[PDB]
């Protein structure tokens, strides 16, 4: 079971046209055509502190996973597919929108995401995943 | 005509009295005495990338201008008109909401936006404008 | 009175349990357990400009104070009550939402924000307080 205690991190990707043009705070990018299994969207940091015997976790929005995917929306609700996986190659699980460590206590480092099987076909604009910190018990 | 095609950004003013406090992180304010034509209000990034053959662009919101004139809003529908123009001397041309480049081609810089027209008679607020980044295609 | 002229600061607290985890941007996070009087939150920068002859002020949200407190509120409107004080020892003065400089002209510093009163029972979750630039009439 997860338990919120911490702080929300937003990621950002824009689906665009192969030509496209960046206005103002410099966020990622990656054409239509670009959408395949495996490719890298961004990193998000994760301090996990004061969880001595406790397992550090994460909760995605309701509006960014279902019982099977979880995924980025756009203002739309369209639905762009990913996958998280911590930098260091320590182990962690995924399922029902919480990502969350194997080994407890305290961890510092970074989660990639990226794109979760072939999606070419997902329509252009900007999509969101907002993830918050807490920690598992079981 | 307009084709989206990368990010978007805001740009802000807050139009104040002549006693103003900035309170936060540093932002443009303009008393209203001072909202004068060609007054400088801000400057905005803008990279166009993978347009070879393409004129890049920029569009504004719906609820940023009209037949005439583009234009920052308060949140009262208050309309500060203003004007584009490339830092670099780059040749754009503006009509009915779309900033487009004359040349087609990658390029990057920042556009400068400024009062068009002498405006002392606007309220004081927070006024905003959104571009969204696309190409042009005749 | 507070005549509104100038922008408006945002700070955010996230009261939590003792393990936590903060997640994409670094923001303020305390435990419930270190919600004791005086301790630090936060600092907001204020520069007042073309104040000549007029007193630097700040107001809080409808939302962050009555008659007795000023706080910072939380989505569900719990309240975790603050007091301001500027970093270089200048005299202001707090009353009703308004944080007003004694002395005229204009100035430019920091205000600290801290916990007023030990509050160790407030619940966790996100909470805001919003101040916007003016002057003291």
């Amino acid at each position: 079971t997860f338990q919120a205690s911490g702080t929300t991190g937003i990621t950002t990707l824009t689906v665009t046209e192969e030509c496209r043009v960046q206005v103002g705070n410099v966020t990622a990018t990656l054409a239509r055509s670009k959408l395949k299994d495996d490719t890298a969207i961004g990193v998000i940091g994760v301090t996990a502190l004061g969880c001595n015997g406790l397992q550090a976790a994460l909760q995605a929005d309701p509006d960014n996973y279902d019982a099977t995917n979880l995924y980025m929306t756009s203002r739309n609700h369209d639905k762009l597919n990913v996958k998280l996986k911590a930098t260091d190659g320590s182990s962690w699980t995924y399922g029902n929108g919480v990502f969350y460590k194997t080994e407890g206590g305290n961890w510092g480092g970074h989660v990639g995401i990226s794109v979760d099987g072939n999606q070419t076909d997902k329509p252009t604009g900007e999509y969101t995943l907002n993830l918050t910190g807490g920690y598992w018990t079981n």
